[PDB]
This record gives structure tokens, sequence and C-alpha cells, in this order.
């Protein structure tokens, strides 16, 4: 394999031939350097947004991966122009990343239960690492988890305080944002490339009348997601 050792781990991690399996992902997986601009931001994002609720463990960033799904740059071209784009977390089970890298992040299928969603069927993201990380489903005897950072064309956010069984958006709206109580400090954000990164520490949002602890982000068109990084986390339980 003409690949770094960290990558080959990632290959075996998902599946279960290496280079045959790498093509099946249809994704260019480069390892980001630990002493770089990206890494110093990405690992700071993970440090700051580790929330007070989710103290059952502390995180440790093992390997970062710059990812580039095939054809995803061209599919995202319309939404590239749209304003308000954030780099947001999306945790998932390690089993699923085979399908995700190959087919992208997709909407939950027509059959799946519609009762068990906050803001209808869409694609969920968080500005807190600890909220998304929960959906890696790492256990004591399986404490290594994969988490996505994605460029998400939010656009005009329909900012709600309480779950709503949405189908169609208001006109002009492109995303839905669930307003949470505790938020990454807005005035401590930075811009990596043409993207907002909400890497502030957790503070009160000033939003009184909402049920959500943390913010969440939903998009209903699968072309509004551009995957950027695919971290490898270590859950250090207490
Ligand atoms: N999971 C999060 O990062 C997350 C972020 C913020 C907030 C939340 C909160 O969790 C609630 C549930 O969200 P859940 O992640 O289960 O998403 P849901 O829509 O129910 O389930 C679909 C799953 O299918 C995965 N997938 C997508 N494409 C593919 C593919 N090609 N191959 C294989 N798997 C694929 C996708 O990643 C997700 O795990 C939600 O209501 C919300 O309150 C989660
Ligand atoms: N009225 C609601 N309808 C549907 N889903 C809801 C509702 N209120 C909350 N949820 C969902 O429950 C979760 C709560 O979101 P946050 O307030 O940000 O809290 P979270 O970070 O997810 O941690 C609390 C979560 O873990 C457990 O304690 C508990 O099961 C709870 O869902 C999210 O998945 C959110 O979409």
């Amino acid at each position: 394999s003409k690949l770094p050792k960290p990558v080959q781990d990632l290959i075996k991690m998902i599946f279960g031939p290496i280079d045959v399996n790498y093509e099946k992902l249809k994704t260019d997986i480069k390892v980001v350097d630990r002493d770089s601009e990206e890494a110093e931001i990405i690992r700071k994002y993970v440090k700051n947004t580790h929330a007070t609720t989710h103290n059952a463990y502390d995180l440790e960033v093992i390997d970062i991966f710059k990812i580039e799904r095939e054809g995803e740059c061209q599919r995202y071209k319309p939404f590239k122009q749209l304003h308000n784009r954030r780099l947001l977390w999306h945790g998932s089970r390690t089993t699923n990343f085979a399908g995700i890298l190959s087919q992208g992040l997709r909407i939950a299928p027509p059959e799946a239960p519609v009762t068990g969603y906050m803001f209808g069927k869409g694609i969920y993201f968080a500005d807190m690492v600890s909220k998304s990380a929960n959906y890696c489903h790492t256990s004591q005897g399986d404490p290594i988890g994969l988490i996505l950072l994605g460029e998400v064309a939010l656009g005009n956010m329909y900012e709600l305080k309480h779950a709503s069984h949405i189908s169609k958006l208001p006109k002009g709206k492109h995303s839905v944002k669930g307003l949470g109580k505790t938020t990454p400090d807005p005035s401590a954000n930075i811009s990596l490339d043409g993207v907002d990164v909400p890497l502030g520490t957790g503070i009160s949002s000033g939003v009184n009348d909402t049920s959500l602890l943390y913010n969440e982000y939903i998009v209903y068109d699968i072309a509004q997601v551009n995957l950027k990084y695919l971290l490898k986390l270590k859950f250090n339980f207490k």
C-alpha cells in the first residue's frame, strides 16, 4: 500500500485487500499534519466545544484526515455561493462510514420512523463536538470513534426554539437551526477558508424559551453538505 500507516488503520477500521477497499470509498483521504494551520484549528474546535453535560469522558484527537469525496465538489457548486456556511460536526457509527464516504451523507430512508426526529428527516450537525460524538456509539471496550467535519451551506437559517414536524421550509430559508441554551461563543469564531468555524467555548446564548441544550443544524437537500475532514477520536471514559 502506497498510503500512510494512519490511513491503512482507517481502512481496516471501517471495513471488516486494502487498496481495493480504498477505491470503493471513492474518496481521497490525506492525513493532515499535526503541525499545520488546519490541525491547530481542528484540535482547538474539539477542545473548546467539549460540553459540560458530556463529561462522562474526555476526547483525544488521534488522527485527522482531509477528505474529498469524488464529484462532491461539483455537486456542491450551486450552494458554494450561498452565504452562511459552517464547519459542523456529524458523528456516526463506524460501521456506516463505508456507505457515507462512498455515497455521501444521505437522508434517512422513507421507511425509517418519522416520529423519532426533532426537525423532520434531514441531515443533522452540531457546533458542539460532544453532542455529535455521542452518535459514534463508542463503548468502554471499543473507545475509538470517527466523526465528520463538513462544510454545510446553511444559508438563511430558520431558527426554531422547539422541535417542529417540518416537511417544507419557509420561502427564502435553506437550513433549520435548533436554538440551544448553551452555544459556542459567537465573538470567538474564526474563518478557515470560505467557512465560519464556531470554535468558541460554551456560553449561554441568551435564549430563554427553548428546550434544546445545544444548537443543532439541519439541511433537507443532500447537496448542501460538503465533507471536509474525518477525525479519529479516542473516548477516555471516567
Ligand atoms: N449524528 C449527528 O452528527 C447529529 C448531530 C446533531 C444532532 C443529532 C441529533 O440526533 C438525532 C438523530 O440523528 P442521526 O444521526 O441518528 O440521523 P438520522 O437521520 O436519524 O439517521 C441517519 C443516519 O444514516 C447515516 N448515513 C447517511 N448516509 C449514509 C450512508 N450513505 N451510508 C450509511 N449511513 C449513512 C447518517 O450519518 C446517520 O447516522 C437528531 O434528531 C438530532 O437531534 C445528531
Ligand atoms: N421536543 C423534541 N422533539 C424531538 N426531539 C427532541 C425534542 N427535544 C429534544 N430532542 C432531541 O433530543 C436531543 C437533545 O438535544 P440537546 O438539548 O442538544 O441535548 P443532547 O446534547 O442531545 O444531550 C441530551 C440527550 O442525551 C440524553 O440525556 C437524552 O436522551 C437527550 O436526548 C437531540 O437529539 C434533540 O434533537
